[PDB]
């Protein structure tokens, strides 16, 4: 009943080398020396890149692994030593197009900002057309709130109670959020994203995808919810395997209460993939309490995977199947594929 097998394309993975870029505190929490060895029991090689280094000496490079969100972001924001290791790796890169990047830095540029993300999705949803999907309003807003707030928030679907996150959606504040429930609390500071809570049941499902596969881990998250003063939290106490606050304690179970489809998560997983050629991403899904519909209101890329004990074994047989795409020239062509 598990028919997908990856026997014969793991034959392939030896002599094969993989470099990768991670941080040491991520390389720390996913224990990625542990996958290194795995690998060369398959006889492959792994090494970590440094990208302070020409990567000419470093390959050649089947495979690259990265996490350089951060990196980027870095770069983003002038950082002279980042935009040397970006330069570096984008050079390489261009020079090898034969190695094959997990994950492509477009993709990661693009998960760096919530609005395109938001946007992305939305247009991935509208393309797909399924009746159990929906995208929470959303919009952008580069200034501080004034008179003409309340009219463009409604023009563009938005209604109350919001959350407020920052357009950046990786680093430094950018976990901290507002929940903002009437117009006095429009206080609540641009460059924002600012989207349509979605009553849930307090049950995050995170899906953790490794390219072909993925496993669903729940996870705490905001209760349901108003003259009331607009909350401000930092997701990392809400939504992490022991956040435990009043905000992720639900009342009662209202309205529609049920978890996500598979073949929702499939096609979703499909669609995000073939769209940004991402691979190592998580999509947090929450399943609205009015009408049963997925809601993903959160793309992240090579998350922390906590309570997914099959990561290694998904990475690698995700390494083995770009390798035999790529040696069978298993290109898409065309629009996504649904
Ligand atoms: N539109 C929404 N409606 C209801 N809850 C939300 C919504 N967006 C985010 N959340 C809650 O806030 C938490 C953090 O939001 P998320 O967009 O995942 O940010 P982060 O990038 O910081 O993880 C989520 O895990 C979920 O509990
Ligand atoms: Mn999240
Ligand atoms: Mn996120």
């Amino acid at each position: 009943k598990i028919h997908h097998h990856h026997h014969h394309m793991q034959t392939f993975l030896k002599g094969k080398r993989v470099g990768y870029w991670l941080s040491e505190k991520k390389i720390k929490k996913l224990n990625f020396q542990a996958f290194a060895e795995l690998c060369r029991k398959r006889g492959m090689e792994v090494v970590q890149l440094n990208l302070s280094r020409p990567i000419e000496e470093q390959g050649p490079l089947d495979v690259i692994i990265h996490k350089l969100t951060d990196v980027i972001l870095e770069a983003d924001q002038n950082d002279s030593q980042s935009l040397e290791l970006v330069h570096r790796f984008q050079e390489y890169i261009d020079a090898h197009p034969e190695t094959i990047v997990l994950d492509p830095l477009p993709a990661i540029r693009t998960l760096l900002d919530r609005s395109k993300s938001y946007e992305l999705i939305r247009k991935i949803e509208a393309y797909m057309e399924d009746d159990r999907i929906c995208s929470p309003p959303f919009m952008e807003l580069t200034s501080l709130c004034g008179d003409d707030t309340m009219r463009l928030l409604e023009k563009n679907g938005l209604t109350f109670p919001f959350i407020c996150k920052t357009r950046v959606a990786h680093g430094t504040n950018s976990h901290e959020m507002a929940i903002v429930f009437n117009q006095e609390g429009l206080n609540a500071q641009p460059p924002c994203v600012v989207q349509n809570f979605i009553n849930h049941n307090a049950v995050l499902y995170k899906v953790f995808v490794v390219g072909e596969s993925y496993t669903v881990v729940q996870r705490p998250s905001l209760k349901n919810f108003s003259d009331r003063e607009s909350i401000f939290f930092n997701s990392h106490n809400v939504s992490k395997p022991e956040s435990s606050s009043v905000l992720t304690e639900l009342d009662k179970i209202e309205g529609v209460f049920e978890r996500p489809s598979d073949e929702v998560i499939r096609e979703l997983s499909r669609a995000l993939r073939q769209a940004l050629g991402v691979s190592l991403f998580g999509i947090d899904i929450i399943i609205n309490n009015q009408t049963g519909q997925h809601a993903v209101i959160d793309i992240n890329a090579f998350p922390g995977y906590e309570g997914v004990s099959e990561f290694f074994t998904d990475l690698l047989n995700h390494i083995a199947t770009v390798l035999q795409g790529q040696s069978t020239a298993m290109a898409a062509t065309g629009d996504v594929a649904l």
